[PDB]
Formats: C-alpha cells, sequence, structure tokens
C-alpha cells in the first residue's frame, strides 16, 4: 500500500498531457487513489515549497505552480515513490533520458511538466497538504 | 462557455481506461473544468438515477455505479455537450460506432465505461449534483 | 461463451499490423481464445473459399491468400461475431469507416488486411477448419 | 498513381498535428509524393479560396489560412482523393465522426485543421498551385 | 536469420498487453517467425525450468507460468537476442528502465509480464521445447 | 532559438515512420522551423559527405542516402542540438537504448531510420546545405 504524491503542473494541463500522463501510470499499473483538478493557492504555494522560503527561485516557483490549474493524485503500489521517479525522469528535462516523462514532453527546467515525492516522508507530507481525508480512495 | 459533465465509470477506471479517455477530449480540444476521483455515495447514485428509481433494474444500476470509485469531470468548448455525446457514441455497445469510446472499449450496456450529459439541462443539474461551486475552474 | 474466427490477412502481417489489430481486441475487452502463426496450405485455402470455386477470381484468390504466414485467432466474448464484424468495418476498404480496421489500414479489396466470421455458423465452421480443439482454450 | 492535395492548416501546426495526421495516411497505406512545411502569401490565399472571393467571410478565412505556417502535401494511391476526403470527415467538426481527423481533433469550423482535394479536379489544381512541378516525387 | 524466444506470460496476457508488445516489435522491425497461445503444462513447466529443479522459487515458477495461457513466439533479426533482451529491461521490473517493456508495464519481479531467451542455445533449447518444427516460418 | 537539422532516411521513409518520428518531437515541445520531402542527388549526397570523401564506407553512404526520398527538417528549441541526438539515440541501433528513435525503430547501423546535427556547426552546414533561405521559417 505505499503511494506517493503527483502533480501535473500548470504548462502539463495547457498542454494537454494529463490523458498521456495518466495512462503511463494506468499501463504501469499502479493505483490511482486520489485525482482533481485544482488551482494552488499563493499561500498554499509558499507552504508546500516552506523550505525554499529563503531561496533565491522561491519566488519563480510559487508564481508558476500557481499560473494555472494543476491535476494532483496519488498512487499506489510497490516502490511506487522511487518507481515513480525513475519514470518522470531527470528533474531539468536535458538530463531526463527518452522514455520518461520529462525526457519525452519536456525542455525546460522551470515547465519541467511534473512532479514526483522525493520520499514517503515528501508523500505523506504532500498528500496532507492537497488531499482532504475524505478524497484518498 | 459550455460545459458538460462527463464520468468514466467504475469499470473504466478499474480497466485503467482513465488516461485514454481523458487524452481524447484533450486532443479533441475541449477544457477539463472540472476533475476527481471520488467514491459515489448510495444517496448520491438514487438522486443521480432517480429517473428509473420505479424500473426493476434500478437496485443492480445503482449497486453497480457504487462498486468502486470514479471519475467525474467538466469539459468546457464550443458545443462540447453534444460533441461528447457523439464520441462516447451510442449508450449499447452494440450500435456504437469504432472510433467511438464506447465502440472501441465497451462490451456490455451494464458496463458502458462512460456517461456524458443528455442535454444543456442534464449537465447543469448533473453538474451541480457531482460537484461542488468551488471545484469548477 | 460466444466465439468468432478472426484472421489477419499475409497483407497485414506482412505490414506489420499484427499487434496494433490484436491490441484494439484487446482493449475492447475481448479474450484471445487461439492465436496461431501459420502458412495456409493451398487445400485449407479451396476449404476455406470453396465458395468461389467457380468464380474467376479464385486463383489469385488462393493465391493471395497462401502468399505468406498469416495469423488466426479465436475471440470471445459478448456478441463477439457482430462486434468483431463491425470493428473491421466494410469488406471493400472503400465502403469502410476510419476507426475501423480497413477503414484505417486497408486500401484495396484484393488486399483488405482481414477477415472476420460472418456468422455464428461461419464461426463454427471456419474455427474448426483453422483450428485443432486443443489450440482452443 | 492517382493524386490528391492535403494542408493541415495553422491551427493543427500549431496545436502539434502534423505527426500524428501524417501517421494516418502512412498507417492507410499511402504514400507521400510531396511535402513542406510553408507560409501562405497573401496572394496564393486569394488564388485558392478565389471562390469565394464575394461571400462577406473572405477576408477571415485568408487572414486565417495565412496566420502562421502549414504543411502542404501530396499523397499518391488508390482513390486516394475520395479516401482522403473520407478519412478527414466533414467540413463541419460537429458532422464528422469519430476515428476522423476532424472529428478526432477540431472543434470549430473556423478552423478545422485540415483540407482535402474534394475531386480529381480540385487535386490537379491545387496541387499546381500549391506545388513546383521538380517537388514532386 | 538469428532469432530469439519470447513469452509473454500469463499476467501480460490477462491485462492485455499482448498487441501492444508485439506492435513494439514489429515497429522495430523484427519478423515474427513463430506465435501462438498456449497452456503450459505442469510437467513442460518444470523441464523449462529443470536447471532450477533444486532452487527454492521453482515451485513458484512452475506454479505462475501455469496460472494462465501464454503467448509464444520467435523473433529474427540482426543480433536479436542481445536487443529483446535490452527492449525488455531488467529482469525485475524496479531495476528496469522507462521505455523498456517490463519498466513500462511491471511492478514486480514475480509478475514481471515478458521472458526472452537468454543466450542463443537457451533460445534453441526454449524454441525446440515450446514449438513444433512445423509451427517456424 | 537554437536549431537543428534531421533527416529522416529513406529507409525511415518506406517504412512509414515520418509521422510517428515528427510526433515525438511535437509532444517535446520543439518548433517545426523546416521541412520538407525531397530526393538527394548524387553531387549533393558526395558535399554532405564531403569529409569523408576519402573513408571506404562513403559509396556505401551516397548510394543509401540517394536510394529513395527523404524527409528534411529544422527543429527550434532550448538545447535543440544536444537534445535530439539524444532522442535519436546511440548511431547504431545496437547501442542505443529503448525510448530513443534508433533503439525503437531500427535495426541496423547501415539504415539507422534518421539523423541528426552532431554540433551547431554542422546544424548551419548542412542546413544550408539542404534549405533555401526562404524554406526557414
Ligand atoms: N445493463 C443495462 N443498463 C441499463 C438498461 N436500461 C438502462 N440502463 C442504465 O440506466 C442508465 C440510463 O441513464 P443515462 O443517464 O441515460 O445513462 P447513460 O447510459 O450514461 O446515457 C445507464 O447507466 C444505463 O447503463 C438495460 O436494459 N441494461
Ligand atoms: N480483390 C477482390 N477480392 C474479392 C472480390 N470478390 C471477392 N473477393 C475475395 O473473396 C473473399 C470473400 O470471402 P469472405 O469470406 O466474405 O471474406 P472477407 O472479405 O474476409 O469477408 C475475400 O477474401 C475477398 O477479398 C473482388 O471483386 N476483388
Ligand atoms: N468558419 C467558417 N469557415 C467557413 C464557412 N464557410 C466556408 N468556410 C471556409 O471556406 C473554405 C471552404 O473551401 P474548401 O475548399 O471547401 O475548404 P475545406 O473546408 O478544406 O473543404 C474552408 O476553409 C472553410 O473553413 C463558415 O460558415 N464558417
Amino acid at each position: 500500500m505505499e503511494r506517493t504524491f503527483v502533480m501535473i503542473k500548470p504548462d502539463g494541463v495547457r498542454r494537454g498531457l494529463v490523458g498521456e500522463i495518466l495512462a503511463r501510470f494506468e499501463r504501469k499499473g499502479f493505483r490511482i487513489a486520489a485525482l482533481k483538478l485544482m488551482q494552488i493557492s499563493q499561500e498554499l504555494a509558499e507552504r508546500h515549497y516552506a523550505e525554499h522560503r529563503e531561496k533565491p527561485f522561491f519566488p519563480g516557483l510559487v508564481r508558476f505552480i500557481t499560473s494555472g490549474p494543476v491535476v494532483a493524485m496519488v498512487l499506489e503500489g510497490p516502490g511506487v515513490v522511487a518507481e515513480v521517479r525513475k519514470m518522470m525522469g531527470a528533474t531539468h528535462p536535458k538530463d531526463a533520458l527518452p522514455g520518461t516523462i520529462r525526457g519525452d514532453f519536456a525542455t525546460t527546467i522551470d515547465e519541467n511538466v511534473i512532479h514526483g515525492s522525493a520520499t514517503l516522508e515528501d508523500a505523506q507530507r504532500e498528500i496532507a497538504l492537497f488531499f482532504r481525508p475524505e478524497e484518498l480512495l
């Protein structure tokens, strides 16, 4: 019952990559435990990126992640956290390999189309912050 | 502007068809105004299929629609209601033509994989019943 | 329960369409009850097209059907016979509609890429002719 | 032998549909006899839509067709003209059936993603107008 | 004329991955020399896994590989043996890279969807054991 | 505005891979700045391969690259040159990884389906040689 948090960023949404991306996770055999379209608020954004509150790129993050609606979801399955990270590819598309989501769909780090939890703790932290308990199935 | 209600029934979600179906609507050019995985409550199911509360197939109709989680969504675009109706194909998969969602994915009427609002009127009602106002973007 | 006979003719196999066509039937929800690559013997071809043994196009009809290996299979499911007929599209690719196998892959009647049993009766006969009983699962 | 003129209009190219549409024609079995990305000149657009020079929608019709680059091509094969017409679907995306190019990708008549010669006569004229003789292979 | 033996395991079959998997090998350009749906018998299973007859996981192998019908095939082409191994990805899906068959479709080692010959000798050994001479084309 | 030169070789063209290949670059987010079907002349071929004029494989190159029409194009985007090289995969298909173009579509070095500029200089050199200034958009 391991699980991870994934977010198709605003760029992934306006480019129409929601279905294709979900399709990869479904054919992979992972379970969709949660899923919803949403608009991240400024305050919520700054919270998710709380640790980087001091970083210089922080403003740019909050601005982009709230530039439009996003699709949040939770996937379940064996080693899903490390597995989804592997499927997504390197954070910067130029280093992501063909076959991965960022390697096949993205070209810039600022708009790398997607995000996945780095660790199980980060997953819990992120799941609690974007989903109400009744939204997990 | 125009909006329609779409639902990938429990079989569609069970069979891992959520992404492929979503992708079709995105490729068509429609916008995802709302989206979420949810378990239909016995109450919600009854208020939805109230039309057939007298029919003898109502018990099973409801049982099925709540047998597993579903994916509700709202599509927005030029005549999105009739277009989605056409894209899903006839209700009974036997009459649905290839290239159509039911015609490509469904095999029996009991499990026709998907539902789309029948008219503008049904759209407003169905959307208000499955979605809280704040969930529409 | 219900079963139909399907054959990806020599052109379909030559053109590397076996997988794509198979995938369509699996996505539709049908079950593969039998499957095999085989070279049609002059005898088998004659017993299959016995109907047109008098016609002047029979010689070429047979020559072609044995010009290369083919993929015979048996699909099983709710009204699989008529459904497969619909999925293949009209015999003459000119009349076949897009989304249909012949409508998407074929260009001429001589090479219509695929054949599917016309009726339950044809299904039983064709299956018994192309398949040894132990090959059905 | 037979040849038809096809054009992925500015919206199709803008939306990144060139490859998917091309792939459909290749899977169908047609041959690419000519292909090129090009910006339609105001002159070329007028000579193409001369038919509607009187209509009041002509100004916008031309403006749009030159609003961005397009992909012109020539398909060759057995009755390629009528087949391509069928594959594109009705002009008005509302009437186009799923599995059809316009039926799967277009949403409005203004931007119907693609154009294909209406008859053999239109084909010859359109090809000669969009292509220099040496460009046909 | 080098060749290898491939088997889409029971899990690959019930999940409907037969077509998609074959499609990858066809678009790759390999030739399908043999292909058939079959039910592996207990004795046959134990033979294929003869070497591991002493291993502890042996019982689990025979049990799973006979849990349902499988699709056996033979592919031909330049360095096809090492190539198909590369396409399949690491034996354990968690180590297989995105783009490979196991990396895109599997999550557990016990049900890694597919098998390919490790060496040419293993190929011959496996081809002789699952195919009759007349089944190779 | 960085850009690279790509050529789908004769084998890629006759195998019908033009659309699929373009589709990968479009979903990647790169821009098609130039595109056209063409027949490379002997002299032109020898020029593009000028440096290898002394090599032993030179004759084989000119012969194959002129064996049929090819599709030339120019792609624009962030680090597109190194990125397209990465997408294409190793020059010899046997070393190209699954997910890349050569790794998924090719089996032999002589017919590795595609070519991309090795450096920016090579891109300019190749763009000038295959496209007239008015063909770049
Ligand atoms: N299996 C089955 N379901 C039926 C039958 N008649 C009606 N239904 C169900 O009743 C519902 C009809 O309501 P409707 O809003 O039209 O649903 P739609 O099929 O999505 O258009 C659908 O969920 C049907 O599947 C029947 O004869 N057999
Ligand atoms: N090329 C061509 N084939 C024909 C013609 N008339 C009949 N046939 C062939 O005869 C066979 C008719 O038998 P049938 O069992 O109906 O095959 P089906 O096309 O798979 O339904 C098919 O293989 C046809 O392709 C014709 O006028 N031209
Ligand atoms: N938006 C819009 N376009 C129209 C209308 N009537 C004609 N047209 C355009 O006029 C052209 C008709 O020429 P035609 O050669 O038939 O183009 P086709 O749509 O590719 O078959 C098409 O580009 C149409 O989109 C209309 O009522 N609305």
